[PDB]
Parts: structure tokens; C-alpha cells; sequence
């Protein structure tokens, strides 16, 4: 069940158009109150005219518009269920601009909600794309259009958000495919439920972003309930999915052929626990009691060439424990993990206690001091953020989170911490003046500049209420040390909710909720456009473009030479990142120093050491002197 984000505009004055209408199904029988009467196209003598189908309002008032949601026909007919779909808004009836939503709703008799930013508008119009079965016909037994208390049109400088992408599920996990740039997102055995799972099955759906076209796929060939898993990319090329609901599995998400594969079962049964790849491109996991029973999870590896996990029982997960409340059921969840130099990983948090950790042999743990600063010790962070934004000098930045998982105040608290040599106390230092917002269950990225977007959360943690929701993103910028507050927007995206860059330097951002018929699961994403993309009158910047690169796969310490179509002034590499759970392992940048051959000719080296350089998918972005990005190259990075 969703909620909007809005109050519902009185219908009394309304004009509807609708496409076509049967009689007795007349285009106002969606907005006179009465749930079993319902707006139907024509079928039967009329013919059945095939969709798109479209329903008009003119509202004859410019109201705050953020959301309209429709209720499906009640009798238990499915026929005319929306699918795809488009929402617009106006303010002549005429000129309709580009949807400010769009994508695809689940195939059931639930309402449906589109919420998006505020705008003013007197006219609304839905689209419906296709019907939710395929077949001809659109119905709708009440629509409904909401509002917002005010509009504050956004500041110039701070970026946009919009438009929202309607999904047919929660995509509480997710990852970029970077073979095909489109998002792949998960939830469970269920669009919006995860309690009760059979195991067996994963919904999952995909939206690519150059065609806007949402769709889905019900995953069963690896016999596993994907949600509350480990998520890495491997040096193979493959994101490996580990545990949560059917707590032994893994499976395997092959970009190129666009498909899952079974992956061998885990040694160890687990579900919330964070897996980093290593810089041999094999993958590690500690923790995750969240399934598969309550006891101690030390370390195991997999590796995709022999295809099997093994234990390290030394790489031992007691040192990374934080004081949860609820004992060790929550206290080995979502370490900060990053995979480091000689096959070791970092593990920089939520507890205060940072630790390496070794995979030769049997395994290995080693204090590396505790997160602080001239402030003082750091406090657990459950649900803290970590980003690596700059692979090459080692720098990791971690913000927010709270002592315990859950009924728990999160806070400001932001470091940067300096990795140096595997077995070495990194130094950590304050991030500035802290967050703007105290927040948990947030989700970060990092962007092509080097720069940090962080965004959603809540101030006090309560899963699933959509309580103390911070609306506004904040960035950091390193070279200034200092926080900048984005443009706020308007749905809550709190536990269960997910960021990733896309590919032409967008962030996605999405979910909130999964929890059954409670009223906060988000059946949907937005996306944000950082100010970088912008002009200085506020339109669209011309990006730079790479028009050839001399390779697309290169080994640590091999050069790459590009040209662009006009004079670049940084480049940096940027690794395919995934999420579930404020966890992302896989994401990290690389600032690159580049040569200029002259002509818009350029060179760089990868990192030689593939500790920085992760083995796997990386986006090349370069940056004119005005610091607009380009859209992504993408590089296959080996070792
Ligand atoms: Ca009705
Ligand atoms: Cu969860």
C-alpha cells in the first residue's frame, strides 16, 4: 500500500477529457466519488481501440500539483489496469512539456500513486501507455490530483530534481548494468513484501535511461529471495548476490548476456552483511546475522574463476561488532567495507573500532585505531555512509548514522579517514563543520568532481515511519572541505532506500518502505541533476564528449588515449557502484592525471596497484573548464 506525498484537490469544479469513453463508463465516472462506478474506453460495438489512452483534467485553478494517483476498477474485472504511463502538467491545456512521471505500475487492483516535485499547474493529464495485461482498453474507477501546502520554485545553483520514475516495485537493492547503462533494482518474493517469503523468487525491474521504458522479470533460476543481501561486483564483471532471504545463496547478475546465474552457496548463512571485492577480484563478506540464524560470522572469499567460497574463520568479525542495542543480531550489519591494496579490506565503520582485515591463509584482523578526531571518539553509526572519492590518496568519507539500528537519533558526525598501508592506523580527521541534517538511512554517491552527494535519511531512526525525513541533499566538496546544501525535494526516502550515479552523471535515487501494507513503501525513484549540468541561466550545459578512446578494456597500469570534441580540464574514473541497505561497496573514483597530447588528444595511466584500481567496471568522465562532465565511457578495468 503507498501513500502521496499531497492532499487531494476538490473535484467539484473539474473538467474531464478522456480519449474515449463506453457509455455508462463516462469519462466522469473516475472523479465522482463513487469507487464502484469507473471510466472505461470504448469496447464491445465500438471496437476496442488500443492505448495510449489519455485522461484530461482541467482543474480551472493553478493548484501546487505534487501527485495524482488512481484507483483501479473494484469489481474484480482487471480489464484496463494502467502499465505505462506518463504524467503531465500544464497551465494552458496546450503545452504539456516532458512528463513529470513516468514508468510502469504493478498489475493489480491496488491504487496507484505518481508523486513528484511541486508545480504549479492548472491542467493535468495521465497517459496510459499500455494496458497493465497487454490488452486494448484503459479504466479507472477514481483519479485524484494532490497538492502541496506552497511551491518554492528551486534555487539557481543548487540543482533539480525530477522527473520520478513509477515502478511496479520497491527497489530497496539495485545496481547499474554497466554493459547496457540501465538500473536493475530487486525487492523480494513480493513488489512490497518481505516477511513470510517461501524463499525461491525475486521480483525484480529494470529502467533504462535513454528509453525511459521500465520493465520487469520474476527471478527464480537461482533459487533465491535476493532481499537484505551482500552485493558486490566481481572481477569478472559479475555482481554477486549474497544471502538475506534464502540466507545460503548466491546468485549471479551478468550484465553482458543480461542474465542471472546460480553461484555456489556461501559457508556461512547470512543477511545484511556487506561484501567488498578484493584486488585480485575475488570477494569478501563478514557478518550479517540478519538471516540465517544469530552466532558469529567471521570471514569467507569467494572466487569467481574457481567459482566457490571458503572460510577465513581468522578474519574474524568480533572486533567490528558495534553495541546495538539488540546484540549481535544487529552489531555485524552493513560494515564499511572497501577492498584495499594485497587483497585486504578496510572496514572503517559503524563501529567506532576501524579494522583491516586479511584474506591470505585462513584469514587475519588488525586494529587500525578508532574512527575520531579532535572532537572525540566517533560514536557507533549504524546506517553512516562511507564513500572512497578518491581511491589514490586512500581518502574514504564517512557521515551520519546512530548508535543503534533502529528507535535511535542519528547525528552529524562526518571523517575523513586516510588509508596508507594495509596494517598502518589510517588518519582520521573531522569532515568540516559536520552534516547540515543528522541523518540515518541515507544513501551517498560519489560524482565524477570528486564531490559527495548525500541524500535522504531521517533524523531519528524508526524503520519504516516516515518520521523526521530530511528533504534536503547535501554535497561535499573536498578541495573546500565544506558541506553544501542541494535543493531539497519532496518523497521521503528513509530505510530501504537507494542512490546510484548514473552513467550520464545523474544520481537515482529511490525506495523507502518494503514492509507489507504499511502506508510508506515508495514504488518509485527520482532523479537528481547536480548544478554541474547546468548553465548559469539555469539551462542544460553543452557537455564535452569522448569521441574515441584507444581501448575499452585495460589491465592495472596500462594507458588509455582519448579524444574529445573540445578541451577537457579533469578527468577522473569512477567505478559501477550498487546499493541496498546504505551499503555500497563497489562505487569509488580515481582522479586522473592527464597528458595532453595536443589536438584534444589526451592520455592517462589506471593505477597500477589494483587495490585502488578494483578490478571490474569503471565510467571515464572528463570535465570542460566550466566543469561540466561528459556522459560516461565505460572501461572494463583487469588485473
Ligand atoms: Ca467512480
Ligand atoms: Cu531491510
Amino acid at each position: 500500500a503507498s501513500a502521496p506525498i499531497g492532499s487531494a484537490i476538490p473535484r467539484n469544479n473539474w473538467a474531464v477529457t478522456c480519449d474515449s469513453a463506453q457509455s455508462g463508463n463516462e469519462c466522469n465516472k473516475a472523479i465522482d466519488g463513487n469507487k464502484d462506478t469507473f471510466w472505461h474506453t470504448f469496447y464491445g460495438a465500438n471496437g476496442d481501440p488500443k492505448p495510449p489512452h489519455t485522461y484530461t483534467i482541467d482543474m480551472k485553478t493553478t493548484q501546487n500539483v505534487n501527485g495524482l494517483s488512481v484507483l483501479p476498477r473494484q469489481d474484480g474485472n482487471q480489464n484496463g489496469w494502467i502499465g505505462r504511463h506518463e504524467v503531465y502538467l500544464s497551465s494552458d491545456g496546450t503545452n504539456w512539456g516532458s512528463p513529470v512521471a513516468s514508468g510502469s505500475w504493478f498489475a493489480d487492483s491496488t491504487t496507484k500513486y505518481s508523486n513528484f516535485e511541486t508545480r504549479p499547474a492548472r491542467y493535468v493529464r495521465l497517459v496510459a501507455i499500455t494496458e497493465a495485461n497487454g490488452q486494448p482498453w484503459t479504466s479507472i474507477a477514481e483519479i485524484n490530483v494532490f497538492q502541496a501546502s506552497s511551491y518554492t520554485a528551486p534555487q539557481p545553483g543548487l540543482g533539480r530534481w525530477g522527473p520520478t520514475i513509477d515502478l511496479p516495485i520497491v527497489p530497496a537493492a539495485a545496481a547499474i548494468e554497466p554493459t547496457s547503462g540501465r538500473v536493475l533494482m530487486w525487492s523480494s518474493y513480493r513488489n512490497d513484501a518481505f516477511e513470510g517469503s517461501p524463499g525461491g523468487i525475486t521480483l525484480t525491474s529494470s529502467w533504462d535511461p535513454s528509453t525511459g521504458i521500465v520493465s520487469d522479470r520474476t527471478v527464480t533460476v537461482t533459487k533465491h529471495d535476493m532481499f537484505c543481501p551482500g552485493i558486490s561486483m566481481d572481477g569478472n564483471g559479475q555482481i554477486v548476490v549474497t544471502g538475506g532471504n534464502d540466507a545460503k545463496k548466491t546468485s549471479l547478475y551478468d550484465s553482458s548476456s543480461d542474465s542471472w546465474i546460480p553461484g555456489p552457496d556461501m559457508q556461512v548463512a547470512r543477511g545484511y552483511q556487506s561484501s567488498a571485492t578484493m584486488s585480485d577480484g575475488r570477494v569478501f563478506t563478514i557478518g550479517g546475522s540478519f538471516s540465517g540464524g544469530v552466532f558469529e560470522k567471521n570471514g569467507e572469499v569467494y572466487s569467481p574463476s574457481s567459482k566457490t567460497w571458503t572460510s577465513l574463520p581468522n578474519a574474524k568479525v568480533n572486533p567490528m561488532l558495534t553495541a546495538d542495542k539488540q546484540g549481535l543480531y544487529k552489531s555485524d550489519n552493513h560494515a564499511w567495507l572497501f577492498g584495499w591494496k594485497k587483497g585486504s579490506v578496510f572496514q572503517a565503520g559503524p563501529s567506532t573500532a576501524m579494522n583491516w582485515y586479511y584474506t591470505s591463509g585462513s584469514g587475519d584482523v588488525k586494529s587500525a585505531g578508532k574512527r575520531q578526531s579532535n572532537r572525540g571518539v566517533a560514536p557507533d553509526a549504524m546506517c553512516g555512509n562511507a564513500v572512497m572519492y578518491d581511491a589514490v590518496k586512500g581518502k574514504i568519507l564517512t557521515f551520519g548514522g546512530s548508535p543503534d539500528y533502529t528507535d535511535s537519533d542519528a547525528t552529524t558526525n562526518a571523517h575523513i579517514i586516510t588509508l596508507g598501508e594495509p596494517g598502518t592506523s589510517p588518519n582520521t580527521v573531522f569532515a568540516s563543520n559536520g552534516l547540515y541534517f543528522a541523518r540515518t538511512f541515507h544513501t551517498s554517491v560519489v560524482l565524477p568532481d570528486g564531490s559527495t552527494f548525500i541524500t535522504g535519511g531521517q533524523r531519528r531512526g524508526i524503520i519504516f515511519e516516515d518520521s523526521t525525513p530530511v528533504f534536503t541533499p547535501e554535497i561535499y566538496v573536498p578541495e573546500q572541505d565544506t558541506f553544501y546544501k542541494q535543493n531539497p525535494n519532496s518523497i521521503v526516502r528513509a530505510y530501504h532506500s537507494i542512490s546510484l550515479l548514473l552513467p550520464d552523471g545523474r544520481v537515482f535515487n529511490g525506495g523507502g518502505g518494503l514492509c507489507g501494507d504499511c502506508t510508506t513503501n515508495h514504488f518509485d525513484a527520482q532523479i537528481f541533476t547536480p548544478n554541474y549540468l547546468y548553465d548559469s541561466n539555469g539551462n542544460l550545459a553543452t557537455r564535452p564528449k569522448i569521441t574515441r578512446t584507444s581501448t575499452q578494456s585495460v589491465k592495472v597500469g596500462g594507458r588509455i588515449t582519448i579524444s574529445t570534441d573540445s578541451s577537457i580540464s579533469k578527468a577522473s574514473l569512477i567505478r559501477y557502484g550498487t546499493a541496498t541497505h546504505t551499503v555500497n561497496t563497489d562505487q569509488r573514483r580515481i582522479p586522473l592525471t592527464l597528458t595532453n597530447n595536443g589536438g584534444n588528444s589526451y592520455s592517462f595511466q589506471v593505477p597500477s596497484d589494483s587495490g585502488v584500481a578494483l578490478p571490474g567496471y569503471w565510467m571515464l568522465f572528463v570535465m570542460n573548464s566550466a566543469g561540466v562532465p561528459s556522459v560516461a565511457s565505460t572501461i572494463r578495468v583487469t588485473q
